[PDB]
């Protein structure tokens, strides 16, 4: 991968894997979620950041993740992701990215993701200051540049709390080592498997997952356990909620989009 | 990746990722795993295969993994290149069996090596079969005629008998299930998922002050995917060597049996 002529976006190929697509010969939403996570993880490495603030204890969290999908590449098939952040002033930033298909060049999907300022101790959320947000700006566009441009669009709708009793759930989830990142947290991505655990097989075999909003919430540690829950809301349209399989504290909320194959 | 110039192995090169790497800031052994059943898949598709031959389709016959070896001397960190050689060949009429070697490819020095043992299946009845001599005559096409083995010494560990564990564990983890992130194209559990199992009864402190130096793995029974598996272990030694067990939850039924050897880091 590399960064753009103008040094203010990024983007890699990526070669789809056999163990990276489901039933359908083409890559799942986790796969597509994986490699997002992994050109956003490249981009920083190429500016100089680490996955002046460091001293304060201070570093950026996911606050909401939404993907929209219209094609999903095939096993062999080669990706092109293009991504690129921008400041929101105080409340935090936003990182985009916009999905290709290296031979035609046409969109095949685009996402957004708002994080927020916290202290890694405490987990104490804060508003940006001045200072972070100089710094920032000199790696981002200087004028709008949003993947999902469109005014009233999905990637900003408030999500609702589910309510017992959901139509669906799946209970009992534990992450494994392999769900969890080099800093031992789990990896934001098991959480998007997490909430798709709930949805019927025959939904999964029927429809094709069109779009996904993701609120997180709080952390799920290694030795919690998270119970998925789905209600049928609708196109097939669902809503989600992930909460501890003890005490009921909710972990996430979000919505899915399915379309008829 | 690409066959070698005598068409009878095939090589690959691979990146590491950021969410394929632990603590240590260097590649899992699952992560390893993915990439060797990876560039098989790729061997697979370049001569011309799903792996199952135009004999074997009609007749619903498919290669299934016996036993899984994996030998790690240094894993690759996150931002490195790895390349990996693979490459199959016939064992007669108990199977085949598919070896590979693992290179840094800046200093060329090996990292790793690996070898797995199939054999031969129906699809549907799940009935194991002795390889057929017209099998073996389009089989060999592929692969080199001498011997060429990934793990050739005297008294290699890849050949040796694995004992049953005995209740009770020193350690387990229980009530562990796949999710669809788990399957493959097929549906099937994913052999590395068992890998992940056997290895999330291994104390978190052993993990900690060890590096995973070699495991190997045999596989008795597929996991369904509404199936609930225990993972066993119990200590059997500045090296630590661990005897594995994975069962169903509830009947006990064997799926897996394994043993691990690590080094203090
Ligand atoms: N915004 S992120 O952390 O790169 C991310 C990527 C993919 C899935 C969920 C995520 F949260
Ligand atoms: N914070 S970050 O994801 O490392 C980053 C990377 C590249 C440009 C701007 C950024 F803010
Ligand atoms: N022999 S195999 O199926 O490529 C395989 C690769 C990795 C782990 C376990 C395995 F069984
Ligand atoms: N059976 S297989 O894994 O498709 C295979 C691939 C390449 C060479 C020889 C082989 F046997």
């Amino acid at each position: 991968g590399s960064l753009t002529e103008d040094g203010l976006s990024y983007k890699e190929k990526f070669v789809v894997r056999s163990y990276e697509v489901g039933s359908n010969k083409t890559a799942t939403v986790e796969t597509i979620a994986n490699l997002l996570q992994e050109v956003g993880c490249n981009h920083a490495q190429s500016v100089g950041f680490s996955t002046t603030m460091r001293k304060l204890h201070l570093i950026w969290v996911t606050a909401r993740m939404h993907i929209e999908i219209y094609k999903y590449p095939a096993w062999g098939d080669v990706v092109e992701i293009e991504t690129w952040c921008q400041s929101e002033g105080r409340i935090g930033t936003r990182r985009d990215w916009i999905l290709k298909d290296s031979v035609t060049g046409e969109v095949t999907g685009r996402a957004t993701s708002k994080w927020v300022m916290m202290n890694q101790d405490t987990r104490r959320l804060q508003k940006v200051s001045d200072d972070v947000r100089d710094e920032y700006l000199v790696f981002c566009p200087q004028e709008p540049r949003l993947a999902f441009p469109e005014e009233n669009n999905r990637s900003l709708k408030k999500i609702p709390k589910l309510e017992d009793p959901a139509q669906y759930s799946m209970i009992g989830l534990k992450p494994r080592r392999a769900d969890l990142d080099m800093n031992q947290h789990v990896n934001n991505v098991t959480y998007i498997g997490w909430v798709l655990e709930s949805i019927p097989q025959e939904i999964v075999d029927t429809h094709e997952l069109q779009v996904i909003t993701l609120d997180y919430r709080r952390e799920c540690q290694q030795d919690d356990v998270v119970d998925s829950l789905t209600t049928t809301t609708s196109d097939s349209q669902f809503l989600h909620l992930l909460r501890l399989s003890g005490d009921g504290q909710e972990i996430n909320r979000g919505t899915t989009l399915w379309r008829k194959k």
